[PDB]
Order: C-alpha cells, then sequence, then structure tokens
C-alpha cells in the first residue's frame, strides 16, 4: 500500500492521519495476522509527507511528525512531536518513556480494593498523544493461539489531539467494534453468595415480583454445585460443575420455573481446578481427554490445550446448558500464568464468548477485563470490591475512565461485595449510582448480614430502592438503543465530560460526573449526609446552556460549577432543555418490547431522539414547539407525551404531530416549597429556621437575599441555600 | 533407588510421602553430595503413584500432586496441588512465585531494631506447603566448601499440611539435628560492654554471689583486647586479639578465678580487620602465612582460606583458649562478602562451631543466624536489638516462629542493647521473657546507664528481678531434658500454640503465646501497665482443659480467650491439670547435677514427666493420684514433692510411690484476697473501690456479679474483675 514505509529494519502503516503503526523486525518479515488486540488493519487511504534521508525518515500527518533515525528502537532512535499545543513542553512522544497527560482507562479487577486502585493507560491523553503497544499472540483466520508474532516490536501511536470520540471509534476499527448486548442484559440481576434450595431461590423471585420490583437476570452463585461434600483430597469446592442435589433435586425444572418467571439464568464458574475425579462429568471428560481413572487424574484447566476446551464447552457446560444454563459467569481470581504465555482470563473469555453464540443470539459472558480489546467479551465483572463510602466515591469515575480503552460494559457488584461496613445510605446511594451505570447487577459475600433485597432496609430506604429498581427498567429502551449506538458507532453509553466538552478545564475536575446517553448529565452522590442538613452533596459543573433536574425540573443556568443538595431519596441527574428520553411506561409488565412508551420532553429548546430496537426504529422530533412522532416499521405501540409537568397526550397509536407551543413550558419546581423542605428536615435550630425562612420570604431583592444566607454561621447551608437561589434567579 | 525418578532435564526424589526433592541439571549430572543447608538425603522408602506420558509427569503422594510439563522450571512448567482444603484457591504451588500460608521463620539479626522486622519464609504454612530453594554451595565428605552444585537448581517441597512437627522433624532428618547444649549454657549469663579490669570484674562476680543470683557464664566484651591504644594507621580497635593488660595484666590468673567459681569465659571477636601488625598473636600469624612484615602486611580475615582459617584458630584463638578461655563470641556484622560467594558468617558459625568441640564436649559458639541449616551450630545470638517496649513485644514472637525454620536456640540481649529509653518496669518484663526464653544472657550497650544488673533498680525491681534470675537456676533441670529432646528428637524447646493445636484459629491469634517444653504455656506482658490499675494485661487463649497459674495456681477453665492481669513483679505462666514440673531445689548450690528435685505436681488429671540427664533418666508418673518416680540408675539425690498447695514428701532417696489421693487437691489462691489486692493496689477513687469490694462480696449469684461489674465505668477495670470472676465461677 501508499500508506506502508519501510526503512532500515522498521514499518510504519499510516492508518489515519492521527494513527500510525510502527513495526521492527530482525528478520525483515512484518505481521499481518491479527493479534488478541487487533482484529482489522484496513483503513481507507490517507494523505501525508515523507522526509526520507540516507539515515533517517520523518513521517508528517495533520497531526504528527513520527522521526526514525535508523538501528534499534530507543528514546533517541524513535520519537514524535504533536502539532498541537496543549502543553508548553509535553508535545513529544519517546519510544519507551511515559509523558503527561493520559488521561487513564482500566485494571483487571477491583477485588479487594478499598475506594481507589492504580488504572492502566488508555488511549485519551489532554497532551494530544498516546502509545498502544500490542504485546500479544497472533491469531489463525478462524481466532486461536498461532504462537509469537514477526513484528518483535508492533505500537500504534494515536495522536488525535482532544477528539477522544473518533479516537476510540478507530481504536473500535483496529480492536473491532463491541458487540450489541442482549435486550435482557440491562435490566435488574439478583445475586448472592448464599446457600439458595430451589425453593428458597423460587420464593425469593416471587417476592420480587410481589413488591413491584422487576428482574431480568438469576444469577446462582458458586453454592448451586457441591462445596463442604468435596472430599479435602481434592483440595477444595470453591471449583465445581457438579449440582448439590439436597439443594437442586431437579436442576432442568428449577430453571424452568426461572424461563416461566421470564428470567435469564447463568451459574457462578471458578475454573481454576478443573474436572478432578468426584465430578459428576468426569467419567465423559476422562474418557475424551484419556485419563487414568484408577489415579483419578485431573483434567487440570488449560485453555491452551484444544481438546480440554471442548470437553470444557460440550461435556461440562453442555449438560448444564441443557438443563436451562443460558450464559456463564467466568470468576476467574487465580492468575496470569500459562505455558503460552496468553492470560487465561483472555482465553476464557475469547472461548467462552464465541462459545456462548452457539446456543443463544447475541449472548454474553460475565468476566473480569483481560486487557485492550477484550471489549469484545462483553460484560465487565469488577469482583470483590470491599463495601465503603470510599469503594462507592471511586466508582463513577472507575466507570466513565475506562471508556478510554473501549471497555463499556462493566458491571460493579452493587453496594459492594464484601468486608467494609453496613450503612443503609451507602447501599441505597450506590444503587442510585448502579441504576446510571452500564449494568444493574445485585450481588453480595457469604455474609448473613450483606443481602442487597431492599426489605433488608427500614421503610424509608425499602421504598426508595423500589423506586430506583424501578427506574432501571423505565430506562431498558434508552439503555437498549445506546447500546445498539456502541455496537454500531463505536459511542460508549457511559462518556467523561470531556469528551462532549475537551477544552473545558471544568470537564477534567468532576471526576465522578458523566454522559449517560446523549440526553442525560450523572452527578452520582457519594459521600455520607451531612447531619444537620439531612443531605447529601455533590459540585455540578453545569456546561452552557438551560438544565433542568431529571426529576424535579429544578432548573440551572450553566455554564456554573454548583455544590447541589439532595435526600438520600434523591440523585441529581440532569437533562438540557429540548432533552428527549424515552421510558417504558409499564416496567413491570413482562413483554419483549414496550407496548407503551412515555415521550418525556424538557422544554425550551429544539431536540431529537433516535429509539433504536431489535425490529424498529422511531424517531422523536422537537422542532419550534412541534413534537413528531415516526416508525420505520408501523406497530400497535401506544405512545404517552409528557411535556414539561403535564402529560399531554395518553396511549395514542401509529404516526403522528402535536402542537406543544399552547402548551405549559414551566415546571412546578419551586423557590418557595423547595426552601420550605430543606428547612424543614434540617438538624438545625428552629430560631435559625424562622429567621431565614422569614428574611428569605420578606427580602424581595436576589442580590440583597444571597447577602443575607451569606451571613449564615453554618458554611453548608449557606451553600444549600445558594443552590436554591441560583436556582430561583 | 525406588524413589528417584529422572524426567527430561529433572530429577525428583521422594523422601517422604510430603517432601520431594525437585532438581534441574543442563549436564544430564545431579548433585549427590551434601550443601551448606542439606546434610543427609537418606530416608526409608514410601509409597507414592507416577502418571508419566511422553511429554508430561504427574508424582503422586498422600498429600500432593507434583507436575512437569517439561522444558526448563517455570511458573507454568512445574507446579503442585496439595491433597488438603485449608483455602479455598492457595492450594497450589507455581514454581518461583511466593504463596500466602507462610507462617515465616527467622533473619539474621535484630541489630538496629526498633520493634518489628521483616522475617524470612519457614518450612510451615497454614495451607499446608512450603519450598525450600537449596542456593548453597557443596560440600567435601569432612565439610569444606567444594564450589557449585551440579543441580543448577534443587528445591525441597514440603506438604506436611498442618503436621508441623512432623515437617520439623523431618526438615532436622535433612539438615541435621540440633546438637546437645552443654548445662551451663541454660544457666544465667552476664554480659556488659564496659571496661571493666580483672579486679572489677570479680568483684562483681562476687556481688552476684552475696545478692543470691546464680550465674553459669562470665562474658568478657570488646574492652577485654587494646581499643583506644590501636595505633590509627592500623584502623579501629573495634577487632582485636591482644589484652589491654592495664585492665587484665595477668589473663589466665583472672580466668582461673572465673573457673574457681565455676564460670564458663567467652571473649567478643569482632573478626572483619583480620590480625594487623600491632597484634600480639601477628610476628607467629605472619611466619605462618608468608606476610611482608617490613611493610606490616596485615593478615586479613579469609574465611574461605585453609591456611587463613589454621592460624586463626592455632595462633590467634589458640593462646587466648590456653589461658582458659571456653568458647567464643562470634559478633560479626560486616556484610555478605566473599570470593566462594559463602556468607563469611556461615563460614565462621560452621567452622568455628567444629573447632569448639576440640577443646570441650558438646561446646557452643554465639553468632547470628546464618541461613537454613545453621541451627547445627547454636547459639544464635540476636544483638543489637534497641531498648523499647516494641522490641520486647516483637520478641516472643521472634522467638517461637524461629522454630519454623528449626533455629530454637536464639539468645536475646535480655533488656534490649542499646539506644530507647529507660523504664525499669521494661527491663523487668523484659528478664521474666528472657528467663521463659532459649537462653537468659543479660548484656548491654556501652551506656554508663544501661547496666542489668538488678541493685541498678529501686528495692522492688531488684528483688523481683533476683526472684526470676533464681527461677532460671530453678528451670535449668526442665531446659537441659527438653534440650535432649531438641538434640535426639527434633522437638523445639519453645514451640508456637499453633504446632499442639493446628486446627485451633486461635492458636494463630496469640503471637507472643508459647508452649515451653512439654508442661508450660507462657503468656509474656510486653506493655507498660495500665497506672490506675498498677497492672500490666496480655490476652491469653486458654485451650480445652483446666490451667493453673504455675505461681499462684489460679485456675482457668478453657476453652476461652480472657484478658489477664498481673502486678509487674509478677508473669502469665500456665500449667495444665496433671502437669509435673521438676525444679531444682538448689538453684545457688554450684554442682555438675541437683543433688534435690521438686517435683511440683498440679491436681485434677493423669500426668508423667521424664527428666533427662547427662548419666540418667528420671521417670515421674501421676497415675489415678498415685505418685511413683524411678530412675535407669541409682543416685544419692533426694526427692521433694509438692501435691498444689502442699509439700508432701521432704528430701527422700531413691525410687519410691506416695498416694496422694487423700491429700488436699485445691491451691489456696481464692477469689476474695485476690479480689482485695486488685482493688487495692488500684489508684482508682476510694468510693469505687470500697463499692466493688462490698457488692461483690454481697451479691451471691456469679451471673449477678458479672452484671454488677458490666456497670462499671472503668473499661479496663471491667476486663481484670471478670478475670477474676471467670476463675472464681
Ligand atoms: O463465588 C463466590 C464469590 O467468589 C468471588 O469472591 C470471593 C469472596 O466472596 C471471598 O470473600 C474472597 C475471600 O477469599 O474470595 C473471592 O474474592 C467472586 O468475586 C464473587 O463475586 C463470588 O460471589
Ligand atoms: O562488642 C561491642 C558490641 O558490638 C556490637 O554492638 C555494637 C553496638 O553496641 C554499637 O552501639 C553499635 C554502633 O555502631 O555497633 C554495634 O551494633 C554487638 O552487637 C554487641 O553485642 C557488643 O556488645
Amino acid at each position: 500500500n501508499n500508506n506502508i514505509i519501510k526503512f532500515d529494519k522498521a514499518r510504519f502503516t499510516v492508518l489515519t492521519e492521527h494513527l500510525i503503526r510502527i513495526e521492527y523486525s530482525e528478520t525483515g518479515e512484518f505481521e499481518e495476522r491479527m493479534t488478541q488486540m487487533v482484529q482489522n488493519r484496513e483503513f481507507s487511504e490517507v494523505n501525508f509527507d515523507i522526509i526520507e534521508k540516507e539515515e533517517t525518515i520523518e513521517i508528517i500527518t495533520s497531526t504528527v511528525h513520527l522521526y526514525y533515525n535508523g538501528g534499534e528502537f530507543t528514546n533517541a532512535s524513535l520519537f514524535a512531536d504533536v502539532k498541537f499545543n496543549f502543553s508548553v513542553y509535553s508535545n513529544r512522544w519517546y519510544f519507551g518513556e511515559k509523558s503527561d497527560g493520559n488521561l487513564k482507562g482500566t485494571t483487571r479487577t477491583l477485588d479487594m480494593i478499598d475506594g481507589e486502585c492504580p488504572l492502566e493507560d488508555g488511549i485519551m491523553s489532554k497532551n494530544g498523544f498516546a502509545v498502544l503497544a500490542d504485546k500479544g499472540k497472533v491469531l489463525t483466520e478462524v481466532g486461536d493461539i498461532a504462537g509469537n508474532s514477526v513484528s518483535t516490536i508492533d505500537l500504534y501511536l494515536f495522536a488525535y489531539g482532544r477528539d477522544y470520540r473518533q479516537a476510540l471509534k478507530d481504536f473500535y476499527q483496529l480492536t473491532g467494534n463491541t458487540p450489541k448486548l442482549p435486550r435482557f442484559a440491562l435490566g435488574n440481576w439478583w445475586s448472592r453468595y448464599y446457600d439458595y434450595s430451589d425453593k428458597s431461590y423460587l420464593a425469593l423471585m416471587d417476592k420480587f415480583t410481589d413488591k413491584k420490583v422487576p428482574l431480568s437476570v438469576s444469577v446462582i452463585d458458586m453454592d448451586w454445585h457441591k462445596v463442604s461434600e468435596v472430599p479435602s483430597r481434592f483440595g477444595s469446592g470453591w471449583t465445581g460443575y457438579s449440582w448439590n442435589k439436597k439443594l437442586f433435586p431437579n436442576p432442568e425444572n428449577f430453571i424452568d420455573e426461572l424461563h416461566q418467571r421470564k428470567l435469564k439464568v447463568t451459574l457462578n464458574d471458578h475454573p481454576a481446578d478443573g474436572i478432578r475425579a468426584f465430578e459428576d462429568p468426569y467419567p465423559q471428560v476422562a474418557q475424551t481427554l484419556d485419563l487414568n481413572t484408577e489415579l483419578e487424574e485431573a483434567a487440570k484447566f488449560d485453555f491452551d490445550n484444544l481438546k480440554f476446551r471442548k470437553a470444557y464447552f460440550e461435556e461440562v457446560h453442555g449438560p448444564l446448558e441443557k438443563e436451562g444454563v443460558d450464559f456463564w459467569w467466568i470468576d476467574w481470581q487465580q492468575g496470569a500464568i500459562s505455558k503460552s504465555g496468553v492470560d487465561p482470563l483472555w482465553l476464557l473469555n475469547h472461548y467462552q464468548y464465541q462459545n456462548a453464540q452457539k446456543k443463544h443470539k447475541n449472548n454474553i459472558i460475565l468476566s473480569r477485563y483481560a486487557g485492550p480489546g477484550s471489549h469484545r467479551y462483553p460484560l465487565g465483572f469488577s469482583g470483590a470490591s470491599v463495601i465503603s463510602w470510599a469503594s462507592l466515591d471511586f466508582q463513577p469515575y472507575f466507570t466513565s475512565t475506562a471508556s478510554n480503552i473501549g471497555y463499556t460494559w462493566w458491571s460493579h457488584d452493587i453496594g459492594g461485595h464484601m468486608q467494609g461496613y453496613k450503612d443503609a445510605e451507602l447501599s441505597l446511594r450506590w444503587l442510585q449510582f448502579g441504576v446510571f451505570s452500564p449494568i444493574n447487577r445485585l450481588h453480595s459475600s457469604k455474609s448473613e448480614f450483606t443481602s442487597k433485597e431492599p426489605w433488608h432496609f427500614d421503610a424509608v430506604i425499602e421504598q426508595s430502592m423500589i423506586d430506583f429498581l424501578q427506574l432501571r427498567h423505565q430506562l431498558i429502551p434508552y439503555l437498549y438503543s445506546a447500546n445498539l449506538i456502541t455496537a454500531s458507532e463505536g459511542r460508549a453509553l457511559v462518556e467523561p465530560l470531556y469528551y462532549e466538552y475537551p477544552m473545558e478545564e471544568e470537564a477534567y475536575q468532576h471526576r465522578n460526573q458523566y454522559l449517560f446517553g446523549e440526553q442525560l448529565m450523572v452527578a452520582p452522590i457519594t459521600e455520607k449526609m451531612n447531619s444537620l442538613l439531612q443531605m447529601g452533596s455533590v459540585e455540578v459543573w453545569f456546561p452552557e446552556g438551560t438544565w433542568y433536574d431529571f426529576f424535579s425540573g429544578q432548573p440551572y443556568d450553566g455554564k456554573v460549577s454548583l455544590k447541589v443538595y439532595r435526600e438520600i431519596t434523591e440523585m441529581p441527574v440532569f437533562a438540557k432543555a429540548g432533552a428527549i428520553i424515552p421510558l417504558d411506561k409499564n416496567p413491570l409488565k413482562k413483554e419483549e418490547i414496550p407496548s407503551e412508551i412515555i415521550w418525556k420532553i424538557f422544554p425550551g429548546a429544539d431536540g431529537e431522539y433516535l429509539l433504536l430496537e431489535e425490529d424498529n426504529e422511531t424517531k422523536a422530533e422537537f422542532v419550534n414547539g412541534i413534537f413528531t412522532v415516526t416508525s420505520k416499521k408501523e406497530s400497535s405501540r401506544k405512545h404517552t407525551i409528557i411535556y414539561g409537568e403535564h402529560e399531554i397526550v395518553s396511549a395514542k397509536r401509529g404516526e403522528f404531530s402535536i402542537d406543544l407551543n399552547g402548551k405549559e413550558e414551566n415546571f412546578d419546581w419551586n423557590f418557595s416549597t423547595a426552601l420550605f423542605r430543606r428547612l424543614d428536615i434540617a438538624e438545625i435550630s428552629y430560631e435559625q429556621k424562622d429567621e431565614i425562612l422569614q428574611q428569605l420570604s420578606l427580602i424581595e431583592e436576589h442580590e440583597k437575599q444571597v447577602a443575607f444566607i451569606k451571613t449564615n454561621e453554618n458554611q453548608e447551608l449557606q451553600n444549600s441555600l445558594f443552590e436554591l437561589l441560583y436556582s430561583g434567579k
């Protein structure tokens, strides 16, 4: 190709104006095969310039000068200057050196992590460049490990500046797009490390129904299999493939009962101890792999081995799938060691994700992160987080930052996994985040005390958790449409603020704030409430524009950074003027696609929303106060329209237009009501409540209302009253 | 042998069902010679199974699957699964990787350590396996360094589960048993880094006699030799082999005076600066080693050199031994560097211990730890600890943990060596520990202020120190018998609780608690007293059974964890019902073996004790209330019997039986007396003392006495009163 240049023992491939592959080969042969990371090097032709001399070469694109002075790659022989001025002297890449600016990516797991842990670099940098080293093995055409690359150094130089979304799109072109999730993945999951019986598990599922909590997935953790019943001469019961018959005397009947309740079923698989001689599938595996059964030779875990993988999928997973298991929870914690040098977690995720496609369309796994490109094998499973405010306070940042290495379907244990401390408010705040996260999977440790059941908690916490869990199912249309946009267009559901606002310094200073799809901006509260206010808080950056609280309609004039206060039952979620958000009107109703959609419209600007579905596309347009709904294909679906406050149209069938110009634009939210509520719940002196209510009611000029609150001895009460005055300005 | 298997470039020797030697050789030759660590690979034949294929081999014992997939040893090619379930997923060894569970071993020294330091691994693991790498040089038949092993990798896989005692016994079979100590090593040692004269040293020894403090050993520290008198052109006076004639004008006469007082004599040797031209032995060494005397060529320290070692033993140590020096204090702090790659400390301990056997039977050294197998060269010398509560609080744990690498004769500086802070209570608590430690050597720094003389302190501390120092000599029969059991049966004097109680979680949660021989359990107090109670405390785990305070007879019903309180003059030491402890009746009497033994019997169960001596064995049996004493050989020895409280038999000669069924079983210890004493010393309000004494005397029901103390505002006073109520239940 014209986009390929060889010089000395190096090869340079200009894939885009902003993406260059850099290779070294001692043998003069360069690698064309796919790798664990890279699935596609076919990119459209681009323009660039070369200065080639006897001893040096310079490649020049719109954004980078790449220099190579010959010989082995060193920090002196191979380096690049970006054509940007984001920094004063951090604009140069040197081979093998780190530079400042990397916005980070993700890491394997949150196992044993209490609050923050270090992350790996991503492809995004504030200074406009990043290098992604390909250190993986080569694949065969069908996707088996083929061995070592002939490109003994193989690098990707990203020089996208702050065009983060295009960097991610081209990353997906190189490493392959995320597959589409199935709709069931986007609902509530129930999970608990608890030794349920068939009877007590179904009783709990029927209790969820009675309690008005919708579920899409039934996880069965490791007590599904033999544990204490495993003879100690075999080792532990951690790995198992044999039903505990006391708890599950008829597995297929139990899974049929979950299927009748419209639940998808997954089992915990700890693969590391393989198939030992006590297991129900051992006789078939032993025959297939020619094991010495009289010496009880184990089929040790070996995912490098084709015969082992075949026996694992066909003779170990196969019978369980025949009993009705829908997909696999791969729960690997036993290290990165294999004869091939390929991480066993990568081999599991790559091969299990492929195998899952045989029994179901668009199937998933649930497994830990296995390095760049492992977004091809959703879903991510972050694992055994410590239950703490610190862990919750890290998790939104962790989740949005992961989009910087394209790993956009993290499923966290909602409420935290293990250890840590009880606080029903922490559980409630964690569920609020989970509902506005990629995946909402409730899960917990082997403790008698860590159940995430809403009715574990008092009546106030229970009702709020049920409300948020119902909200998750109202959001499934929005989530599923965003899912198809991840798969087809390479856009993350969860974006850091700096994707949309790359030149705003405040977009780098609100770590836990994120865009959730294209219509909603989320600022979860991740700190214990101030008991004097009976409210939690978070500093929100409002971009330019008019913003509304998604729930209350409280308005905010951007651009501003403003501390916002919410009771423990309320979450800061915001929509711009013109936002249109579809909601399922019947989130409890078991139906493959919603029979009724609520179109929730935020007044004050034009907008539009495209609802992508399995078998349809529905466009909602809001232009000069006219709201129109059209679909590719006709259906019996009934549309409800909510314009700000008021339901305008109920259950209208087919395509239509309606003029909202003559309809009430304003939400109910008002300063006086909100003020009374904040003063009333506050654990402060009644004389202070009386004086604040009286003075803020009497003083007419906004600047003097602000001067009055500025004299308050309670600094946080000042900030709370200021938020109300700012919204009421 | 049938217990030897070769595969690819590896050799496997199944030594026991639980011990496998693993070797790699590039040359196809494997190492049969002894190493610095390994003295014996002759073990009885055991049964095991092999699965041998073209490309892989599995060795199967009762406790382990060892796997080798061929090629170089890597974490992927060489690994093992234990046949235990102590952990859920820590049951696999990978070559070159660390696993969880190791209970630790020891380290070279406590030089400069204030409190805790890291330890090396031992052979004991809660998860049931450990690997001991042999990285040492090979020896010749006579025990000189021969060079590099032909087994370029040589490992021992221990898979004993929690059978810690058998692991240690088989370690001793592999590395050689600890030699027997001489009886004199088990008495009190006097030492001080102080420039005594012959006259002032003998005056101090005669003061010990006047003060009723028995001593076995007289240490003379480095001021025995020239120090400030060394010309600076030679370097320092740290190394020396020449008596300071001002302080010791007639060395042989001074050593004769110590010998007349029945003291063994050792001198400090700092070897690192060798024999320089100013030294008294230099002319003879210079002639032997062909040194250039007109250029004053030093005989530099070189323990790799046979001629240097010979000149060191014969011409440097030899003349000092002729003057009466009994054994060598090797005080090496100058690093691990030698041309051979053998640690100079190992060469010193190995060769000096061997050389010490020429002049005396069962002789010792005193030197720092030199790695696994260096237990062959007792005694251990921990060195220059910082004087602090933190150092004392580490030391019992340090001492018992060392049994996990078979190094069971640590001698710590009792009271701490240097720096740190004065606190007479710290000195007293440290001596209490020392008396119940492997070796009781009083030692201290060059400070005018750090003498460990009891009469340095006030009358209360002095009398308590004298009492404990007399107790050490009462314990010599018990210690000497345990010493012969270390040498012949591979059982440590000091054991961690988990040797006796491997399946009790509490046996892993009391770091400073230990078994001391087979009859006594020790819980030293290592924290400054609570001034409100005038008592120190430690949480004691009492195993199942009835336990008695060794000193008071206070009873405790196991199994329980209970905070116990003692005045600064009292130490928590416990014996089970049926315990029999021999004591020397005449600890001050200079005699090679005791003329009188007290048999101290704890009522409530059967028991027995075997007293091993130089030239006898005496069995004490307590069966259905009949106490019998028999001996292999007859003697004039007089036996005293103490049954609980009461001396039953005084000074009875020869073998005999006596029926104690009709004798008072109960100790005097009573709740009311102990209660009055604790309230009386407490620095609390007299109104509180009055109310506690009155209410605990009046309230009859035990549960209501406990409810009464539960209301006390002093939380530690609650725990102290609770200990008394628990003992009085
Ligand atoms: O399948 C059970 C459980 O396994 C993993 O978590 C474990 C955790 O619950 C346990 O406390 C620790 C202690 O060893 O080990 C694992 O981390 C898995 O992450 C979790 O989701 C499962 O519920
Ligand atoms: O022989 C004297 C002394 O030497 C060693 O301890 C030294 C110590 O007392 C001194 O303060 C420091 C400072 O350099 O050096 C050595 O650690 C030896 O450990 C000790 O037992 C001796 O008493």
